[PDB]
RNA sequence: GCUUCCAUAGCUCAGCAGGUAGAGCAGUCAGCGGUUCGAGCCCGCUUGGAAGCUU
């Protein structure tokens, strides 16, 4: 599990930051990377980097502006157009379909991928047996999302030396020992798979705060996640500037990660104003009130940990 | 440059939901790390081959 930073500018692309997409490789959990907002030129940072457009499984989008969506239809295209077979899905607010479905029915694209845009809303956007990703609304005047990807506990380390010291010779039924099933040995014994089996791990989380202003709802999403990726386009000074933009500051970020209990808080959406040297400021700014508070740039890759 | 399939006893390619290597002849499963109870098979990366590259 890591997070891969396409893109950490806000509004207007610049040559230090691209805009706003994030991805998050889980190659060794599921085979396949999940994006976190496609702004304009995603797909173009991307060449520079080992993630390829069929890698992509689903895209999920927190607001309907244009530095967070216009990668969309170029990366979809490109997808199909390298050779894309399996599903792909995009989570977005009431607008997404639209936007897709038209960029693509316009410029004559049929794709060689099956293609399922789900208009979410607030609680659980998708579900499965490894992963639950969960929506809550934020404030940013217009319908905009803060996600959670949590990973579901997974089950404890086999204690093998115990079965191979008990005439269990390693074989087939040591997959089934694992998931905990009664099983019935070849020479007609009788054990509990629960009974030989390491306490189960503790998932990780990361939380995508999209654009937002200071907000609970997103404090109480974020509760114990191992990475909260908040967005801090302005600084300490210019609460002003963060308010009437419907943005937040690098201190309100900071105390958002403080009172969550999370681990780590990387910043993200960050104003062209701040150059590569003001970085560092901003950064310093959160570190002040949430100590492991990393400021992040284009192409930084921060691995998530497990427990 | 990109994206997709090949590299296994000096040499033909056999292999399976990942269960501890099956043959013709005078086994560092290309390297390394990871996931796993366990890797030829799964995920990385580094090498050597081959084929596509129109939104
Ligand atoms: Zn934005
Ligand atoms: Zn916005």
């Amino acid at each position: 599990m890591e997070l891969l930073f396409l893109g950490t500018g806000a509004g207007i692309p610049a040559k230090a930051r691209n805009v706003t997409s994030v991805a998050l490789k889980l190659l060794e959990e599921r085979r396949s990377v999940w994006l976190f907002d496609c702004g304009e030129a995603t797909q173009h940072q991307m060449l520079h980097t080992t993630i390829k457009p069929r890698k992509i499984e689903k895209i999920f989008i927190t607001h309907m502006h244009g530095d967070h969506v216009y990668g969309l239809p170029g990366l979809l295209g490109s997808r199909s157009f390298q050779g894309g077979e399996d599903e792909l899905t995009v989570y977005g607010p009431k607008g997404i379909k639209a936007f897709i479905e038209t960029s693509l029915a316009v410029t004559k694209t049929h794709l060689t991928y099956p293609l399922a845009i789900q208009e979410i809303e607030e609680g659980i956007v998708f579900e499965d047996d490894q992963f639950i990703v969960t929506a809550v609304s934020v404030i940013h005047g217009v319908e905009a999302f803060g996600y959670r990807v949590q990973e579901k506990d997974v089950p404890g380390s086999l204690k093998a030396d115990v079965l191979k010291e008990m005439n269990i010779p390693p074989g087939p039924v040591y997959q089934k020992i694992k998931k905990g099933e009664t099983v019935t040995l070849e020479d007609g014994r009788i054990i509990n798979g629960n009974d030989f089996l390491e306490p189960p791990k503790k998932g990780r989380s990361v939380v995508f705060s999209g654009d937002t202003r200071v907000s609970d709802k997103l404090k109480e999403l974020a509760r114990d996640c191992d990475v909260m990726v908040h967005e801090a386009t302005f600084a300490k000074e210019d609460r002003k500037l963060a308010y009437d933009y419907y943005h937040s500051t690098t201190e309100q970020a900071a105390v958002t990660a403080k009172e969550a209990r999370a681990k780590q808080l990387i910043l993200t959406h960050i104003s062209a104003r701040y150059q590569g040297d003001a970085s560092l400021e901003l950064q310093k700014e959160a570190v002040d009130v949430f100590p492991n508070s990393v400021a992040a740039y284009d192409f930084l890759e921060v691995n998530v940990p497990r427990g």
